[PDB]
């Protein structure tokens, strides 16, 4: 994700592309003047053009335009749709060159300040083999020391099987170099030099660049005083991390063939906004396999859920068949176009060929709750219990003040889920599917660790939103959800010490 300069005015962005760049280059910054929003910086005819992007607690909308899933999928549609990109007056805006940014402040190896001793530290208590930082150095200012770890072990050592080498980095002119050879215009091109070429040693030690340090990982227990360094104001705060986290996302520009098929353009809540091939939900009830789901399963490649959007006038049958096919009995939802798939309480509608009965609904404080039984049609021994939960303290603009609505409410539908054997994945699905969707699944996912494990436990809250975004494009939306999930995770262990 180089075209994103994380710390640029927009004053800046304009003569970066007036000087380094030519018509069609392009660029992408956070809006300095309205937190959360994005600005699309675009060079044409000699002059820049910006294009407002607002990360609503839902998607990306490219204001007066169309909605995406994630900065990376927008300006990766528009790079391949040279043309579709147009002002209301409608003359064209093409996105032809990424301008790429030097500055590394948000890369996951990069480490600003830190002290050789500090970096073997870290690198010696949570590395393997491969991995690396990127630090300052203190005995050569302006310099920077790329440290890597390689060995056969894992973490603590004193075999010395393993080792940490510390790679000098001179800057010199805005370049960059190991003392010889190639100079490069920044830290992120060196690194991405040798993770593909690797630096031997004099006598024979390959310094293989495999993973940047983890730093994000925390023990459950000491929940408390990352949050409180999270929470400062004056960095390392819930916005570096959420931009670090954001940084990552041009990993997951995964194929979405079967959503932009023309039998599938009208089964989407937003047109780009699609599920990745290789995790959609597949329908083989036989026709129509397609839905705009995915199967979010935690540790993925290494309980479970569908992450959905709302229903469409369209697709309600096609959920039913879902939801039937997949054996699920419990639904997680909020409401704020997407359509009504229930019946009112007390009635019975079918719903193509699947039958569903309102037999019950309870009103608590944060949710309703309706007692669905589902059949198919013709066959009366298919019945089953859905449980549809409808979160309602969900505010129309950013997240609940206080998470405990939202752990009383997972916490019922873990309970009832977990009483039914066999239960197929649980449905989550509102507007999108992707924002309130992927920060609702997070949570419990994040929380079912501690149950099982108890407070004494790892839990990395990015990683985990990464894998998640690896399942669907763009779960979790703004860094408020993100600060949630934290605020959500933290109550929970609070809850559990007392």
């Amino acid at each position: 994700r180089r075209w994103f300069h994380p710390n640029i005015t927009g004053v800046e962005a304009e003569n970066l592309l007036l000087t380094r760049g030519v018509d069609g280059s392009f660029l992408a910054r956070p809006s300095k003047s309205n937190p959360g929003d994005f600005t699309l910086s675009v060079r044409r005819n000699g002059a820049v053009t910006h294009i407002k992007i607002q990360n609503t607690g839902d998607y990306y909308d490219l204001y007066g335009g169309e909605k995406f899933a994630t900065l990376a999928e927008l300006v990766q549609y528009y790079m391949e749709h040279h043309g579709q990109l147009k002002e209301k007056n409608g003359d064209v805006i093409e996105l032809k060159y990424p301008l790429n940014c030097a500055d590394p402040t948000s890369e996951r190896w990069f480490h600003g300040h830190l002290s050789g001793k500090e970096a073997e530290k870290l690198l010696t208590e949570k590395g393997k083999h491969g991995s690396f930082l990127v630090r300052e150095s203190q005995s050569h200012p302006g310099d920077f020391v790329l440290s890597v770890r390689t060995g056969d072990d894992k973490g603590e050592s004193n075999d010395g099987k393993s080792k940490v080498t510390h790679v000098m980095i001179r800057c010199q002119e805005l370049k960059y170099d190991v003392g010889g050879g190639e100079r490069f215009d920044s830290l992120t091109d060196l690194v991405e030099h040798y993770k593909k070429n690797p630096m031997v040693e004099t006598l024979g030690t390959v310094l293989q660049l495999k993973q940047p340090l983890n730093t994000t990982r925390i023990n459950a227990a000491e929940i408390e005083s990352r949050v409180r360094e999270l929470s400062k104001l004056a960095k390392q705060g819930f916005w570096e991390e959420f931009e670090t986290l954001q940084q990552q996302e041009c990993k997951l520009l995964y194929s979405r063939k079967e959503g932009q098929r023309q039998e599938n353009k009208n089964k989407n809540r937003y047109k780009n906004i699609l599920p990745f091939d290789h995790t959609r939900v597949v329908l083989h009830d036989g026709v129509s396999d397609y839905i705009n789901a995915n199967i979010i399963m935690p540790e993925f490649e290494t309980k479970s859920y569908i992450a959905t959007q709302g229903c469409l006038q369209n697709t309600v049958n096609d959920f039913w068949r879902m939801v039937f096919q997949e054996n699920s009995r419990v639904i997680v939802m909020t409401t704020k176009k997407c359509v009504k798939y229930w019946p009112d309480e007390y009635a019975l509608k079918e719903y193509g060929v699947m039958r569903v009965r309102n037999v019950k609904e309870s009103a608590a404080h944060d949710y309703t709750l309706r007692e669905l039984k589902l059949s198919k049609v013709g066959q009366g021994n298919t019945e089953r219990t859905v449980w549809q939960y409808h979160f309602r303290t969900w505010p129309d603009h950013g997240v609940p003040s206080d998470p405990g609505g939202v752990l009383d409410f997972l916490e019922e539908v873990h309970h009832k889920q977990e009483s039914i054997m066999d239960a197929g994945p649980v449905v989550v699905h509102e507007s999108a599917g992707i924002g309130r969707t992927g920060t609702f699944i997070v949570i419990d996912i994040l929380i079912d660790i501690i149950r099982e494990k108890g407070v004494d436990c790892d839990i990395d809250v990015p990683k985990t939103i990464q894998m998640v975004r690896s399942q669907r494009s763009g779960m979790v939306q703004t860094e408020a959800q993100y600060r949630f999930i934290y605020m959500a995770v933290q109550h929970y262990i609070e809850t559990l010490q007392r």
